[PDB]
């Protein structure tokens, strides 16, 4: 999975070679601190020298602030290449998303979006550079360490180059057997942990039925065997680093007898030992982590090949072929046969459905199912398998998705507002095209100036961030202002609104009139008042048309007429 | 935290004085094995020969293992301690949960709930533990460590111990700046984060109107905006550290410069100047642990403070003084006069209404408004603001609230079963009671025999989770089998389900005339073959009684009558 994040981070190499140098300096400050330990003793209580000691503390200084310099620079130009190598790949994700099509966002993925582009992107870039902190800094201190061991002591050097090897697959061994026991509880904490939800959910019936104490007692029982595995996966975690450390002490206690077992042993000055044995002890955390540098790594890059899942699914059907900049006729509906993806019932059997020009097409308010879904098959949310509509007296599939939705403006209580000003919310994509020249005459005809107005800053001002709330019969009212730049043929509203506010359901009732003078509509009549305005209805329900006429004809056929 | 919390572990100290005797001796197993080096330095390669470095080696396994018996024992007892005041806080916070009110959970809180269960009661003793390991483990290595300075080198400890202070104020000072400015703009990333997640829900309306580029344009400023802030998130966190390096580093270059005077040379060995120079090394890690203490238990406590509000919260009214035993007598609804909790608007007017003995009323759920409100202030869910209900000619305020919930028995559709056996599934909280010779014969002649049988092992299976899975109308034929045992004299039932699957509605309709041979049965109507069978329907909207009589009254005021 690297393979492939390889040429997302490619471009991004120059702060990530300074920090592969300036990790090395940091493992070359901390391996040449210990050095001047021989200096320090040998030749400064040994031979009794001033000078040899006054500069120490000077050098003492240097090598630090090389280790705060290096240090710093090291998790700033990583922190660089973690800042363009999950920048890039967020806006990556987010230009994919977009093209999405809409039924992934329909419980193919529905809440963890918001962590498949924040949390499961910052473990690419927060876990991923710790496998290159990690695999040069503290895999560097282990060659440094080495290159002073030989330098000072080849007698010891060889000693750990024989034992050093062992602890580490000692540390893998027990470090994996810790791990298998883990992920192996971690399961069942899982389960005895949903246990609890499944009580609380049902609050109602546990106070209905005769007592709680059968279920405090079940929660009881599930809470000790929770106590009495989490107590034994904390006794599997914290005795891994015991034996880690006693291990190690029986390379630090063998060394120490092998630094007698000879005579040619012993005859290392006090320096130099004290190097060695400091250097022992400052080999330990390289060797833990150096084995510990694929969990990590292999965390991040299996998280990393999730991202790309989401980024490898199949984009928008996007074939279309015929510009349009006006379907001056009308849209008709032909055999259509479409079902909801991840369903097997059949949404809508084939429709031959009529929609004439410069008029309206109602639909039955409370068809309990395929209402809403005909609205879909317009702006191609979801793309028809068989059967066609007619755009214009044209193929919709002959037509490009921008295209096709250009034409297209949905209205409903539910339209998710956009957050940039007024003035560009209203001429969105359009904004250099249609200027405030329009937008102030949209706004007047609107009748929605009652909140612009109010809102004190109307024609240029902040929309959205939950900036100004505009209520949703106030969302559906600056709905129709969008659509106010005019000249979409299809105007479908969704009209849920069930309430009559004061002058404001007159005022998209006067602005849907307007809206229907020279553009077609295609509406969901649930208010009576739409249903009397309606042109010709054809009510469909339940996949199939049930009747088809004007006003007349739908009173001649109540079949739910009421109220 | 300001004394609190102290019973819930006092109890269970005697696991908590062996973890703060067993970290002791941790702190005395590190400053110990680090004094060793002047017998080394000295009497090892020093002036002795030998024969008392050869016991150096059995010591430094000998302290190591005392090292990791003393971590194993600490982090277990310690961990015991987390094993009962965690379990003890669950215990005590799902007790205090189910006896109180539903109010509660009618979104006060939605699926926070669990984490204030799970989550928020790991990290009481996940990080009070941990901010008391490390203040007596790295709160002892200190008094370790000076002591040994203290009894190794009387001269340069003091000057020690003047800059110990001075360095802990610089950690503090340069900790709480990184605090400051971390946490300050941590804000602003929610801000930012949130600007993408606005804008990904509505994927509606940014592909209607081509507003793809402009949403990219958009959404990669923010990206950038959160490179750039990121940035300086890691470069405040990432600098503190090398800052306290260097200060300390001051430290290991002052006292060196101090060791240079003729005045402390020649009384400290080679041994004594390198222990009181690893020793100061090892100050370094306790000393700015011990400064995150209150970056831990407040941290900590700070998170149970949310548990304690939790369990502060107010019980369920359960004032009630009457014992009902059998409650065959009619039901008065008098004046009742209700608000749904939060809201403004009355849910409920005042209501008079007859619920007669051994008879059912259905309600119709033309409006939605108050349908299945009424319901609940049978059962007493939410408790009636003012007026009475007479139930068997006795308030509910006079009536103990279990036993109101034994005579009542919701069933629904949305009846949330819970993992047991099925016989003490159907005698919750019965099961002493009602024995398998009751259990065999109800649900016989409640009709759910056949899905008993069809699954495994029937009568003693199972109905847990994700287990048998029983469908809509089979676990309401459960219900009507719980209610067959417990005879419940007063019927409550919504029928929101709309199918009437086969082989379930003649055996719902069964069981429902078996549930008003002898007992009270109020009943919300969706279906017609209800609404006839009713017996004297009152039907009720908008918060009064909006028409009377039977379903011939009906006909003669049909609104949806007709449907
Ligand atoms: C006045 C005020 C002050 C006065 C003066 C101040 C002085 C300051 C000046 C310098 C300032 C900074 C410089 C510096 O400090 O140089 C550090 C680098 C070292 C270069 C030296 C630079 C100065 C040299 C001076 C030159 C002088 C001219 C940088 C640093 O600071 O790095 C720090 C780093 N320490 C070191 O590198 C050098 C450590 C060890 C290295 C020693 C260096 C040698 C110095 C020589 C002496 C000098 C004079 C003589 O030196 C120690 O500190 C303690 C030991 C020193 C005592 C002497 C020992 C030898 C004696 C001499 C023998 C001859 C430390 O890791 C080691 C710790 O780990 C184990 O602990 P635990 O196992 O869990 O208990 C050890 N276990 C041990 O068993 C050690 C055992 O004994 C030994 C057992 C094994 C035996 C043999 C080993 C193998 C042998 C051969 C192998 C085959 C502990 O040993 C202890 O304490 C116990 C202590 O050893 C007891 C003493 C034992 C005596 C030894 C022998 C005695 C005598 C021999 C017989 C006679 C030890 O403490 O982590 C810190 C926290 O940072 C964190 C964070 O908080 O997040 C922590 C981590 O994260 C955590 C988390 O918190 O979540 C926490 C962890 O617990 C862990 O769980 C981790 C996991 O990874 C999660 O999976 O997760 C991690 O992440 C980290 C980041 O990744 C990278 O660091 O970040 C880092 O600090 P930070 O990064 O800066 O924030």
């Amino acid at each position: 999975t690297f393979r492939r994040l390889w040429p997302t981070i490619a471009p991004f190499k120059a702060g990530l070679i300074v920090a592969g140098v300036a990790l090395i300096l940091n493992a070359a400050s901390d391996t040449f601190m210990l050095s001047l330990l021989k200096p320090l003793l040998d030749d400064g209580f040994g031979k009794t020298d001033r000078s040899v000691l006054v500069w120490m503390p000077l050098v003492v200084i240097g090598l630090m602030i090389l280790r705060g310099i290096t240090s710093y620079v090291s998790s700033y130009c990583i922190s660089w290449v973690s800042g363009k190598v999950v920048m890039t790949m967020r806006r990556r994700l987010f230009g994919h998303m977009m093209g999405m099509p809409v039924s992934f966002f329909d419980k193919q993925s529905t809440g963890t979006l918001l962590s498949r582009i924040t949390y499961d992107s910052e473990q690419v870039a927060s876990s991923s550079s710790g496998a290159l902190i990690t695999v040069v800094r503290e895999g560097a201190s282990i060659i440094g360490l080495f290159i002073m061991m030989f330098y000072y002591s080849w007698q010891l050097s060889i000693i750990l180059i024989v034992l050093a090897p062992i602890v580490s697959i000692a540390i893998r061994v027990v470090s994996k057997r810790f791990r298998n026991i883990s992920k192996n509880m971690q399961n069942t904490m899982g389960q005895v942990t949903t246990s609890a939800e499944q009580m609380l959910k049902g609050h109602k019936e546990v106070l209905i039925f005769g007592g709680q104490e059968v279920e405090t007692k079940r929660f009881d029982k599930v809470s000790n065997r929770m106590r009495l595995q989490g107590m034994k996966m904390v006794s599997a975690s914290s005795i891994s680093d015991p034996i880690i450390q006693l291990i190690a002490s029986l390379a630090l206690a063998f060394v120490l007898y092998a630094a007698s077992f000879p005579s040619v042993m012993d005859s290392l000055t006090a320096g130099t030992i004290t190097v060695v044995f400091s250097s022992m002890i400052a080999l330990m955390r390289p060797l833990k982590s150096l084995t510990n540098v694929n969990a990590q790594f292999q965390r991040g890059m299996a998280a990393c090949q999730t991202l790309f899942t989401i980024l490898d699914s199949e984009q928008e059907k996007d074939e279309g072929k015929r510009v349009i900049e006006r379907a001056t006729g009308d849209v008709e509906f032909r055999n259509v046969t479409f079902t909801y993806p991840g369903r097997d019932v059949p949404a809508l059997r084939n429709i031959n459905l009529k929609i004439p020009a410069g008029k309206t097409v109602a639909l039955v308010g409370r068809s309990g199912s395929g209402k809403s879904t005909i609205a879909s098959l317009i702006t191609r949310f979801y793309d028809i398998d068989e059967g066609e509509i007619l755009m214009d007296g044209h193929d919709l599939r002959e037509y490009t998705l921008a295209s096709l939705r250009n034409q297209v403006a949905l209205v409903s209580q539910n339209v998710h507002l956009f957050n940039d000003t007024v003035a560009n919310n209203i001429a969105y994509a359009r904004t250099e095209q249609y200027s405030r020249e329009q937008i102030e005459e949209a706004a007047r005809m609107a009748y929605a100036m009652d909140f612009i107005n109010k809102m004190d800053n109307g024609l240029d001002t902040v929309i959205g961030e939950n900036g100004v709330l505009l209520s949703g019969g106030q969302r559906q009212r600056i709905a129709i202002a969008r659509a106010l730049l005019r000249d979409s043929p299809i105007l479908i509203l969704d009209e849920a609104t069930s309430a009559l506010d004061t002058e404001s359901e007159r005022a998209i009732q006067a602005a849907l009139d307007e809206l229907q003078k020279n553009r077609t509509s295609l509406v969901i009549a649930h208010r009576l008042s739409t249903i009397e305005k309606a042109d010709e209805i054809v009510v469909v329900e339940d996949g199939v048309i049930v009747e088809r006429g004007t006003h007349n004809d739908l009173l001649e056929h109540r079949g739910v007429y009421a109220q």
